[PDB]
């Protein structure tokens, strides 16, 4: 083992864990499997061989991060095991052709947000690769971050300058402006390069004033664009912006809708 869940550790391995379907949208392999110990379903994640995933391990009391259960190693996998989610937000947005609404963009960006606090609280950690594919979400209306710490718009604008977290704030603008619109904030490309070339080269990429979008979302999204990035605000600052504050407060039935789209 180990695997920990439901607050104790257990002694495991994969071969031991009963092996159902195969997923997923995430690609994986990400396969499904029950543990015959304790009788949780869970995902695990294999994959191919040549680490201090420790953290996702210790981040078990933060509810806005995917649950790790533990990591497994052998000759060629590399094994790690976690709580089940629905999906990607990278997968919804193709899986549906259009936006996702504000509504629920906006129960995102508090998940994500505080998420992304508590790394750099309780760990000290930057998580970096602040992205679509890195957003999931769930049949029951659950939105968590996971993993890893192009991979080229949600580049920063500093961050490609001297070789000497703001810069995950900038990854959030980024997704969040492509996941309201439908389609990438840097939309005719010559892919990687033209677009690095904008993000430092153009101007932010902010909300279309003609969508419908509120004056706080589309101030939210402001900020996070912002290209100087030491007058960009941290998590701290984010927190306190009337768009969360909204959206910590607003019911907002992210199960049904996630359900919904589904069927699609």
């Amino acid at each position: 083992g180990y695997l920990t869940i439901g607050g104790q550790r257990y002694q495991a391995e994969i071969n031991d864990l009963e092996n159902l379907g195969e997923m997923g949208s995430g690609c994986g392999q990400v396969w499904k499997m029950r543990f015959r110990k304790t009788g949780h379903v869970i995902a695990v994640k294999q994959m191919r061989r040549s680490m201090d995933l420790d953290v996702v391990l210790k981040s078990h009391d933060c509810p806005y991060i995917v649950q790790c259960f533990g990591t497994f190693i052998t000759n060629t996998d590399v094994f790690i095991a976690m709580e089940l989610m629905g999906t990607c937000a990278e997968k919804l947005k193709k899986r549906m052709q259009g936006p996702i609404p504000e509504r629920i963009l906006g129960k995102m960006t508090v998940a994500i947000v505080k998420a992304l606090y508590y790394l750099k609280e309780k760990h000290g950690v930057i998580h970096r690769d602040v992205k679509p594919s890195n957003i999931l979400l769930d049949e029951r209306g659950q939105i968590k971050l996971c993993d890893f710490g192009g991979c080229a718009a949600y580049m920063a604008p500093e961050r490609i300058d001297p070789p000497d977290i703001r810069a995950d704030v900038w990854s959030l603008g980024i997704s969040l402006v492509e996941l309201a619109t439908g389609q990438f904030p840097y939309k005719n490309c010559k892919t990687d390069f033209e677009v690095l070339t904008k993000v430092l080269q153009e101007e932010p990429p902010l909300l279309p004033g003609h969508m419908g979008f509120s004056g706080d979302f589309q101030s939210f999204v402001k900020d996070c664009l912002t290209k100087d990035h030491r007058k960009r605000p941290k998590y701290n600052k984010l927190l306190e912006h009337s768009f969360i504050k909204r959206y910590e407060t607003l019911e907002v039935d992210v199960a049904s809708w996630f359900k919904d789209v589904m069927a699609k």
